């Protein structure tokens, strides 16, 4: 199960380069030079990398240090053939962002957050990124009175509408993806799920420039079904990007490697992405645990990819299995894909078979045969057919 | 703290009339006649009641029994002055709806679910209802392969678009509210939160006819902040109705009386509804616990109202308190309500005070003073000023 | 992957005989005659069945109907070779138990609950049961003031101590297992987890008669790791029985078939049970979903067993894999099984290599190699070696 | 509502001295000198402080720097009258503890963890501490195969048994309290709840030396009822210490000030502690949010105390209220405190009123009147009588 660049696997620089600092402990690993991560990931078979501004250029770097960092990184991309499909901004680490960036109560901070983002959009475009992610990790509150949410949503829409004016006036071909998270590091984060992000999009001045970048474990932090959410984002035509990882239930953000956490959910996610022809990057936003040395970091990264390809093969087997096709029919999945009333409203109202003469008892008595189907899915997932 | 009908408190017939059957136990109370609940609630000071079809007219009633039930109920409404501001359909109890109504895999069942809903919309309009709620409690799955979600969302949009054609072609002044629930009785329910419902609305053919009816405990079943959600629904102009109740965290749907559960959340909810001028009904969808006899059912109902009025008084006190106004200013809530860049994009980009000469350290150092504000909110909530 | 009676698979009568009544819906299946379930499960390869009193003998049956029910059931057990290794009492369905059985506030109800249990212990002993389970599903509260917990725990210990006097004075060879559940149908249930049950046991007059019967999904309802809990119960020598099933996170009790829910957790559970030589029954307390007809009920039951045997084979493969043995050593699992200080306290204190001359940095730098090991476990689980 | 030292309020040095570093951000506050925190808290009315070793003496300090730090701290305690009732060890921050201290897989690390703890027990005893807390924040795993739990529990019991030999052989009057946490920073922590800790205690060689130090938000991280847990620990006679704070449901460890989070739970906690005569310290383990400057840190600390005293007054009012006493009787709380069968087993079995002639229907019909009682509790909590 060997990845190739045609699999479009990507990694954040902050992923394999996580040092292991957690709220109760110090770093357990040395910093990695982004050049060195690009080389190592290229060897493992990745397609590309992603970055926040501050991962690539140390906060408070001069225009000339900034130059030199970008040039070195550009050489590593040239030497390995790695691409940069997505970039993002850090509006969460520096103390100035303690109450948010775009929805900080202090106006001067909201202004600075905009300008910091605009500077990186330009960079992202120079390096060939097609999608620009926004994760408002600091947009939220620990207390009720601290954030008037309606005002916050105004400010949030104001910032996104301004980004969108910028990119339109510059003629850039970059689209935006909002990344929802329900909590952590704030007590409650604004736009906490895929639905909240999707709803909010529809209120921007130019909605066609914005989609979502949902993350497996974030939605699972609210106990939601991640494939269902992704199906809703696909149905809206808004799945611009996706972050893949693992989460063991409702608890702090674990960012385990893909396939770890809820495995069956990983299976139905891959089945969905592949059957709906999602063609974007398969981006891993994971942290190798702080128990690991560098060898462990590379093994965790490889494991991400391996588990995708294994789950890709089993889901493909599932759907090609004639016995599965027969069960899908037994379960009336085919009828679900037929319109309920293509005949129209009037015809429905005049059709006695839909009400006055509908046999509710006999309809009630039909089993759905879902358990047989789900065990077929289990046997395929475990390679036990 | 005495309710009056001008408080617009309402109750579902199914609330006080819950018999106490739970998945592990039999009824502990006798059935109540809807006439008797209307009278008792009128005495307690309620404004009105709501109903599913099947609460009012026993499933499988003739056209003439249906007549007689409606006439008796109409007399009780006339005798007490009670209104019926909202109605809804039961598409969840009968076995025929075991895989859903609008998104059942079997097409014939989807058709019947539509016709059952249309019959009640007419009734609801006769009785003066302004809002028609849809709670798709059976729309969902326990397993991955049983429900193609994109197909399901098609079917769901098809049904709502058809309801909306019906009401438009009949000239009715009724609007629809979708009620989200994340799970139970299905393993995962479609449109599981306020955001998912809001997003979905925007894809209907006539969005202006549809809003949400969020329920305190449902959103809390996914660990979300309910006031934040309600602020988002208000911001979208979609809060058509609201169900009030209590939930003790992430667990089965408790439907405790309003004020029970997360009390501070009830406080910030009331503060929001009242400050934003929500003028709809204050509807309680609660179950008096199965430990209670009829006296207990009426005491629980009264408690719903009492807790609203107590939390209304304390939130009003909070916001009128000059020391609170000073703290809100200390916390820069006023600046949050100012546009980040009314000057426009170009002016922002040319303003050196927003970046090149912005003093990040001194901005970083300013405290937000949120803890002082939140303790003011606590002292007001507890009457300890 | 075919079960045999030597696999010791058992089923509750209430499992396959669940009619599908949930809090929002009516039955979707007809009642099954216990004789018919015994025959069908014997065919599927089960070893035995379990029962509450009230599943076997309808509540309010005469001494003579009681006779006739027991005799018919005894014939089915004789005809099929099925055993009854566990029994239990229903102290949760009848209205009289609305505030509990053993910890009801009303004393007369606590007395009746004892006598109802004692009558069934005798029956259980006649039918050859070795373990008698207690699930206090109604012992708890929705509100703070309703249950003085210290008093409740007195009452709870009083009842168990009385059961234990009864069985000792009768000379029965039956042991008791407490089954923890954190909530549902009460807002909070007493002894909500495995640990709480284990702790409580140690306060009974004869602790050696009582262990736990933990259930996969119950512990997962509190977000706990179920294999860790089971390891603690094994370590205490208290795993007398176990209920196997599936749960998709923190939400209502789903009781999905074994292997559904958190699959990786099912894998590490089976690896534990098998490596520690648990020899008790492998008992499924699941509900076939209400979407299913009778064929679906039997397919769900078979699936329970199949998934156990598949996960048994993969865990066995994992532990026999020399590359896994090498990784376990690489991860110092062997050193974990060595005493930290067999040399004793004084020797530890005098050993400079443990402190004054311990090289913390070089110890810090060693990776644990856990990610490589966990991917080996993943490849074995998926059959991808 | 002014605290005095007779209220026995304490604070960890790490609480008010938290700098605000979270997993996604840098410090927002400067470090505080422990001398300065002792003075400021004494002014606010606290009784005392607690410390980990490493809060007081920087890790890697010489024997002489260690001397000088302790002497300065001792002077501040002398100047203010502050006591040190509890101490603890940091076995979680340094990289060496990445896989735990007492249950690290590497034996040499387990040895060092013991010696680091023993050195501080001596210090704690010199400063007058009566309780020594152990929080095994790093004892656990992210993956199944990394930690054999039975072996881990051996190691855990080995370490505690060794601590207990040390203190017994030195003649110290210090007792140990284990502090449970279900997760974070590990994926699952060993002894994740109050019950698991209580159960484990009973397996130590000298159980009478060990109790629990439960923390409000930790138990709430598993969705448990914290007052119920504390009632169980009191019932076992093991509540040696308690950490008070606030948590908004199942999510990362928030450590909000006491009274924030689940307010009603804070109320029933205080009602319990006060009615059962808990005489230990009322210790706050909270973090002032990172939004706050130093003024905010002191306001948050004061708020902790204020909310305790306000909830102390309301619970006291509740229980003295003759109408509440009447309701408690109406709800048969008095009967719950009476033995179920002081008459004994034989008398129960011979008492026909307990079974053959027990009127189950009439018992079933009695309401428990719990909702009236709970609204009395609400009116008292809000000062609305
Ligand atoms: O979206 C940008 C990335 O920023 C941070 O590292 C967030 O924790 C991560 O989840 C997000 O994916
Ligand atoms: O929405 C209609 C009502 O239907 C059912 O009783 C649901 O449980 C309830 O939550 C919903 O509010
Ligand atoms: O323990 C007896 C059995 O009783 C009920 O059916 C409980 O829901 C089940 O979980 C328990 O296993
Ligand atoms: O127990 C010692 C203290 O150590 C750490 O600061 C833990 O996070 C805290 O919860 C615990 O109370
Ligand atoms: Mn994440
Ligand atoms: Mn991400
Ligand atoms: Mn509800
Ligand atoms: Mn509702
Ligand atoms: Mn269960
Ligand atoms: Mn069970
Ligand atoms: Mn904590
Ligand atoms: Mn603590």
């Amino acid at each position: 199960y060997a990845p190739t660049p045609v699999d479009r696997f990507t990694f954040g620089l902050w992923t394999v380069g996580w040092q292991g600092r957690d709220p109760f402990g110090d770093a357990t690993r040395r910093a990695l030079d982004p050049v060195e991560s690009v080389r190592r990931l290229a060897e493992l078979g990745a397609h590309g990398v992603t970055f926040h501004d501050d991962d690539l250029i140390p906060f408070g770097s001069s225009d000339s240090e900034r130059e030199e960092h970008v040039k070195r990184f550009r050489q590593a991309l040239d030497d390995t053939g790695m691409k940069v499909p997505m970039a993002t901004t850090n509006l969460f680490t520096h103390p100035v962002f303690k109450d948010g960036g775009f929805t900080a109560n202090d106006r001067d901070v909201r202004r600075y957050a905009l300008r910091k983002t605009i500077r990186n959009i330009d960079l992202a475009v120079e390096l060939g990124a097609e999608t620009y992610v926004a994760w408002g990790g600091r947009e939220g509150a620990e207390s009720g009175g601290a954030k008037d949410v309606r005002d916050a949503l105004d400010r949030m829409k104001e910032a996104f509408d301004l980004l969108g004016e910028y990119v339109t006036s510059q003629g850039y071909d970059i689209r935006f993806a909002i990344e929802p998270k329900p909590n952590q590091p704030r007590g409650d984060i604004l736009l906490p799920t895929v639905g909240h992000a999707l709803a909010f999009i529809e209120r921007l001045e130019r909605p066609e420039l914005y989609g979502v970048n949902p993350e497996v474990g974030h939605e699972q932090m609210a106990g939601l079904n991640f494939p269902h959410g992704i199906a809703q984002a696909l149905w809206a035509g808004k799945l611009f990007h996706i972050d893949l990882n693992g989460q063991n239930g409702i608890k702090y953000d674990q960012d385990l490697r893909f396939g770890a956490g809820d495995l069956r959910a990983a299976f139905w996610l891959v089945d969905l992405l592949e059957s709906a022809g999602y063609s974007g990057p398969r981006h891993f936003d994971f942290k190798p645990p702080r128990t690991e040395d560098f060898d462990g970091v590379w093994a965790s990264a490889a494991g991400c990819m391996r588990n995708y390809l294994i789950l890709k093969e089993r889901a493909a087997a599932f759907r090609a299995d004639p016995e599965v096709q027969e069960a899908l029919r037994a379960s009336r999945l085919d009828e679900l894909a037929r319109p309920t009333a293509a005949d129209g409203l009037q015809a429905l109202l005049d059709d006695r078979s839909a009400f006055e003469e509908f046999d509710v008892d006999a309809a009630a008595a039909r089993g759905m045969a879902f358990e047989r189907l789900d065990q077929l899915a289990m046997d395929h997932l475990l390679g036990a057919r």
